[PDB]
């Protein structure tokens, strides 16, 4: 079969919270962040680990649901991690960039990471995603772009400088599993070390540089799990 079956039976389930400010919370087992830098945004989170996102006048809008952890072990001394999700667009508008996939962060070093499968934005994010581009790579049985970069701005430990890893999916993918730890691997042996892990989430992330972009995704599947 081309597809998972939740691609074909993909619901929202559960109990929900919709969340209007910038807010870390759980609901039922499932971590959540919605955090922008500016605009009227929200996301409703459901127990299933799926959620919806609107964003307005954002300049950096984030939503996300998955794993949250104590940043004391790496990904390899968590296990092996994965994720399963269904995308389905909706309107947007002014939105200069934007990443949909799994998301997360390392301490030691601090590393804000992306495994890209889709985007909001018209077209999907170019080079100018990071200063090193490693090239194309064979990962999870897909072509991926890889890229390093080095940042300055909001982070998990307050204004500072990171890297940032990225894995940018060659053809877009709107429902599927990401091998999670085969990017990783891949990372690896590019350099690119991970840190004590933070969080591992699947994310709709949307911005301008200058704009505040406005726009509305779904989400009706995201289960990111430790396992097979």
């Amino acid at each position: 079969a081309e597809f998972q079956s939740f691609c074909s039976s993909a619901s929202h389930s559960g109990q929900s919270v919709k969340v209007t400010g910038n807010k870390v919370g759980t609901i039922g087992g499932v971590g959540y962040e919605l955090w922008a830098d500016s605009g009227n945004n929200s996301a409703t989170f459901y127990s299933d680990g799926s959620f919806s996102c609107t964003f307005q006048n954002a300049g950096d809008y984030l939503c996300r649901s998955g794993l949250s952890f104590d940043s004391t072990k790496t990904p390899s001394q968590i296990g092996r991690m994965k994720a399963d999700f269904k995308l389905v667009k909706q309107n947007s508008s002014n939105v200069g960039y934007s990443y949909v996939g799994v998301y997360g962060w390392t301490r030691s070093p601090l590393v804000e990471y992306y495994i890209v499968d889709n985007w909001l934005s018209p077209f999907p994010p170019g080079d100018w995603v990071g200063n090193k581009k490693h090239g194309s790579f064979t990962i999870d049985g897909a072509q991926y772009t890889v890229y390093e970069n080095t940042r300055t701005g909001p982070s998990i430990d307050g204004d500072t400088t990171f890297n940032q890893y990225f894995s940018i999916r060659q053809q877009a993918r709107d429902c599927g599993t990401i091998d999670i730890s085969a990017h990783f691997d891949q990372w690896e042996k590019l350099g690119m070390t991970m840190g004590k892990l933070h969080e591992a989430k699947v994310l709709g992330e949307a911005g301008n540089v200058n704009g505040g972009a406005s726009g509305t995704a779904d989400f009706p599947y995201a289960k990111v799990y430790i396992g097979d």
